[PDB]
């Protein structure tokens, strides 16, 4: 397991929409999922979407105070995700990005979605989400699709320096 | 003169509508002034506004290849500002913020503005300013207003850190 450097945003890969994974179980897949949970490891994270890596393939994984009702979600690899949102409620909160480094803003997200896709072995993935759960698989999915949260905020006075806003 | 911290975003001050200055032609005000130009001078700025060092006045400073027909403007301190945006040509193009450090992004701006306002020693200031020397008092009189630059952002896929966008 290699820790690869995660881009951060102008890089314009992570503005791409990226292309759905072929062939599952290969040890060059296994390999990059092993990169990827060494650098989400590394820095700390919730989760880390291919595209980070520079890897423009649909590969999130996910695993993991702000959100202390949130009960603990065991390590997940999901490829090809299709997400289904579910209207209306909605909760904001603050988020962070390995690819914005030092800053915080605050996202409205669905509360709840379902997901699948299937995990590196080819297995069917079917579940659903809610809360912080719910925030980190929409946050993740937006890498695939080439969104970065701050293009998700409404609200630009509660975006910033992580420094600043939580000394 | 001395250099005085510079505020960063998610510092709630940078938020706040700066105060008219009342008196003009003080040591106090000379101060503040000398304070700010030492400030932007280190910062190699071309401009810089007294809330972003916690001041919160209606002081603006300025005076300076992304724009390369831009005559240059001679130091500036402008008090109370009163602008005039003229319609309807805007152009786009790359800002920094002090306040923002590391980071890129483009603004539509107004081609052109009327300024007007005081001098430290209460002296009427009153120009038309046009290209980098309008953006640049712009971009200014929004710190007197509560706005840093990523709230005029449009187009979040050109937001980005300066080492990965001008490497
Ligand atoms: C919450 C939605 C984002 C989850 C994934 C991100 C990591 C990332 O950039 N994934 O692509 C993360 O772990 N972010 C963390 C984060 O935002 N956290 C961690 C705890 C609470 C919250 C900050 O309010 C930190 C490490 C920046
Ligand atoms: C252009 C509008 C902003 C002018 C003022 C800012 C400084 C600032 O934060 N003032 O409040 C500046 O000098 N910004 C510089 C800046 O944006 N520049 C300098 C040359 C060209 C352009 C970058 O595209 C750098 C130092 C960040
Ligand atoms: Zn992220
Ligand atoms: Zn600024």
């Amino acid at each position: 397991h290699m820790i690869r450097e995660i881009l951060k945003m102008g890089d314009p890969r992570l503005l791409e929409v990226a292309k759905p994974v072929a062939q599952f179980d290969t040890p060059e897949l296994h390999e990059i999922v092993a990169d990827m949970f060494e650098t989400m490891h590394h820095a700390n994270g919730a989760g880390l979407a291919a595209p980070q890596i520079g890897i423009g393939l649909q590969i999130i994984i996910f695993g993991f105070n702000r959100y202390p009702d949130a009960p603990p979600v065991p390590e997940t690899v999901l490829i090809n995700p299709k997400l289904e949102y579910m209207p209306p409620d909605m909760e904001e909160g603050w988020e962070g990005c390995l690819s914005v480094p030092g800053m915080r803003g605050v996202v409205s997200r669905y509360a709840k979605v379902r997901y699948s896709g299937y995990d590196q072995f080819g297995a069917k993935i079917d579940r659903v989400a809610e809360g912080f759960h719910a925030r980190v698989v929409q946050h993740e999915y937006d890498h695939l699709i080439g969104k970065l949260y701050p293009m998700r905020i409404t609200d630009f006075t509660r975006f910033g320096f992580t420094e600043v806003l939580f000394p």
